């Protein structure tokens, strides 16, 4: 109860701040973790034993694929620790608590392949789930955890307040299939400008926790160049694994998944930053107005990918 964790004096100070990288000591990303949840939301939020319990079996159940891994979960939940904290009174308990156990539990069991990869291999979770394929898995997954004996970090909740938070998790890491970001903030980007948004709305709310999973789940555009470009090498060795396996199903992949055009990355990039993250950022800015440095760091990395195109680096 009077056991707080605490972290080193440059840890303390930088993971408060957006573009914070959680570094490369594996086993530092636990306490990481249950430091932002003390923070976001109280010492008496979860169990310790009971929350650590919980911690290492979400860890176990990430494989060792090159992205979609143990090191994204923690990442995209510091995000959403970093959105939750410089909006203070915004979000409710029960939204505090359900959102950094979703972005912990997003990918849970990824196999480093899209949806697509998986209707066109024929593989039994896209007969399972014909839509959000492996993001109904990923919530199947943290359900069958969280029922584990001595995983259950939500038992102090009331019935209902139970289901409330189950049902925020669930919308949470179904918002995070891209697929469906696109309509989510063109129906956003409507309702900011023509004044109709309320977050007294609970199919608003919604709208706006989902575009909140797409910023934190992207946010490896917001960092430090540096980090942008060094995890861009893991987002690509997935994507070029997948279209290894695309053309051994006789099945030509598309550029961003193809090796031998390794060439037109920076390209790619561009059309990315331009067609999904600065929307993304730019619309969560509207509606979360001190989320500003999220986009303001995508666009220092537009402009460095820019800068590689012009063969300055
Ligand atoms: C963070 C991040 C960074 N990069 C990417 C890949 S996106 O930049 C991209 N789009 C294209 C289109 C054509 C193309 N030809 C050669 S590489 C390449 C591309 N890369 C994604 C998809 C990403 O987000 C995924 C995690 C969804
Ligand atoms: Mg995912
Ligand atoms: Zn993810």
């Amino acid at each position: 109860g009077l056991m707080q964790f605490t972290l080193p004096v440059r840890l303390c100070k930088e993971i408060e701040l957006f573009h914070f990288d959680i570094g490369p000591f594996e086993n530092m990303w636990p306490g990481i973790f249950v430091y932002m949840v003390h923070r976001s939301c109280g010492t008496s939020c979860f169990e310790l034993e009971k929350l650590c319990r919980f911690i290492m079996s979400v860890k176990k159940n990430y494989r060792r694929v090159p992205y979609h891994n143990w090191k994204h979960a923690v990442t995209v939940a510091h995000c959403m620790y970093a959105i939750l904290q410089n909006n203070h009174t915004l979000f409710t308990d029960l939204e505090r608590k359900g959102l950094l156990i979703a972005c912990l539990c997003h990918d849970l069991d990824h196999r480093g392949f899209s949806n697509s990869y998986l209707q066109k291999f024929d593989h039994p979770l896209a007969a399972l789930y014909s839509t959000s394929t492996m993001e109904q898995h990923h919530f199947s997954q943290t359900v069958s955890i969280l029922q584990l004996e001595g995983h259950n970090i939500f038992s102090t909740l009331s019935s209902s307040e139970y289901e409330q938070v189950l049902e925020i998790i669930r919308k949470a890491i179904i918002a995070t299939d891209l697929a469906l970001y696109f309509g989510n903030r063109k129906q956003l980007e409507e309702m900011y400008q023509t004044g109709s948004l309320n977050l007294n709305n609970q199919s608003h709310r919604d709208r706006v926790i989902g575009l909140m999973m797409t910023a934190c789940d992207l946010c490896s555009v917001t960092k430090l160049w540096p980090v942008t470009k060094l995890t861009a090498n893991d987002i690509y060795a997935e994507f070029w694994a997948e279209g290894d396996e695309m053309k051994k199903l006789g099945i030509q992949p598309i550029p961003m998944m193809d090796r031998d055009k390794k060439d037109e990355v920076p390209q790619g990039q561009l059309g990315f930053y331009n067609a999904v993250a600065i929307p993304c950022y730019t619309t969560l800015t509207q509606i979360l107005p001190p989320t500003e440095p999220l986009l303001k760091a995508c666009r220092d990395n537009l402009s460095q990918w820019e800068k590689v195109i012009r063969g300055e680096e």
